[PDB]
């Protein structure tokens, strides 16, 4: 019973995290084989991030010019490379605390585990979901770029998220493992504004068939709908349309409930026409959508890693 | 900029936790040094769990009637006692991964992150707070008992609590350490009602100042208050009443914003009469308690372990 924002356990990639120093900046790597990944800013004074050539400030850096420490472990810089907005440094040394991983570039909807670093020291865990505009609502104070997101299936790290910008709004910027940005962002401190943050449909139906399990009911109404019918509504609400995809991804908590997926949705039009009048479902006062169905699964099942 | 609900990075607790099986029932142990730590009600079957003898239980229990797995890591048991309502299980080899570790019994009010596992595997984390009622709003499946909750302070690791019940609202009791319950709940299947579940004021005035800090601001009034006349508000909501002990504690997030800590509870006093009025706060549209200052100011300054 209960049901919890749950992180991945960070272990796996709290082994995994390093401090880049070039020149006067300082910011987190990841340490995977022989190979540090960083964003390409490294090389940045805070002049150069109004305009920066990046292959020009690279031709003026050496393997040496990078400094890796692992811990008190200094790491021995023996290549490096730009890759999109990542560098790749070669270093002398594989981690001996490689987990199985993979790099993946996640759809906007999907959730991910962030490790809050500082110095390549672990500050803390939570949960994100990449969000429709591309942007995540994180928590990153100057020195956390380089940070990461991830996920974990049984044994293996799926790296999905490197921290790169904050926007003037607050909110969050960064790249796949390959170094390319998600959405339309760049590594410049220039206007970038961020487009509608739309409401992720799909997850705020999981959530709701979570609050069923753990006996949170009252929103459950006698109506239904059809997809069309929902999708006029989610449209007046800056909702994401629902897609028969969706419908099919929510069956598995649908068959466990007994409550069919168009009903859910009919009791969420209720919701978002008439408000919560003042009530809570599972401890919030508004509609959560950063449980992906998965996630509820998961947690509601006792999967482990 | 941000802020989010975040766990202490758990892989120091990770390598500590164990599957400890006696008889039929499996759940989880903590290993540290040549120990380890588990709930006693692992000796119980289902039906023993109504009216339970631990004492008696326990004499038919010899050092070879409890299994402990570290992973695929067999530890062999050679000695065994209860300590209040936690076994502790002498085995053979020292833990290798135990971190530098204290036992500290926590007060209502103050947060920890528990690390769930299930079968002496970590499922997840996530971040709690001992509630003035003495329970938990965690997230735990069948098999979750022996989970603990825990505290980082640099290097060392303070582990406050381990998970043993869920009550038939749903709600969560435990002991520290040591093995004392926090509260009057006890280790068997009976009829344990909760008291009132009181919002934490300290907590609360702690979010607010994070709020500011992140630049949501329309809370801020023109009035203030005394401390008596706050806390004729505070029990009229069931909130717990503030102390000038709190007021101190709150000082440095007074100091850091400018906002008199009186001025701050004339904000609170406001929200609490009026309402949010559909509004949101660091993405909220409840007041959160389950943050301490000292979480807020370990967020807002980007401490490191």
């Amino acid at each position: 019973s209960g049901f919890r924002k749950m992180a991945f356990p960070s272990g796996k990639v709290e082994g995994c995290m390093v401090q880049v120093t070039c020149g006067t900046t300082t910011l987190n790597g990841l340490w995977l084989d022989d190979v540090v990944y960083c964003p390409r800013h490294v090389i940045c004074t805070s002049e150069d991030m109004l305009n920066p050539n990046y292959e020009d400030l690279l031709i003026r850096k050496s393997n040496h010019n990078f400094l890796v420490q692992a811990g008190n472990v200094q790491l021995r810089v023996i290549g490096h490379s730009m890759q999109n907005c990542v560098l790749k440094l070669k270093v002398d040394t594989a981690n001996p605390k490689t987990p199985k991983y993979k790099f993946v570039r996640i759809q906007p909807g999907q959730t991910f585990s962030v490790l809050a670093c500082y110095n390549g020291s672990p500050s803390g865990v939570y949960q994100c979901a990449m969000r429709p505009n591309f942007t995540i609502k994180g928590s990153f104070l100057n020195g956390s770029c380089g940070s990461v997101g991830f996920n974990i299936d049984y044994d293996c790290v799926s790296f999905c998220y490197m921290h790169h910008m904050e926007l003037p709004t607050g909110v969050h910027a960064g790249t796949d493992l390959e170094g390319n940005f998600y959405g339309p962002f760049v590594d410049r401190q220039t206007a970038q504004a961020a487009g509608t943050d739309t409401t992720i449909t799909v997850n705020v139906l999981a959530w709701l068939y979570a609050a069923v399990i753990n006996g949170d009911r009252w929103f459950l109404n006698r109506f239904t709908t059809t997809l069309n019918d929902f999708n006029l509504v989610a449209m007046k609400y800056n909702y994401e349309p629902l897609t028969q995809d969706h419908v099919d991804i929510l069956g598995p908590l649908s068959a466990q409930t007994g409550i069919a997926v168009l009903d859910m949705c009919a009791s969420l039009k209720e919701l978002l026409q008439n408000g919560m009048n003042g009530r809570t479902i599972l401890g919030s006062a508004l509609l959560e959508d950063e449980f992906t169905p998965f996630d509820v699964v998961r947690q509601c099942s006792g999967v482990t890693f």
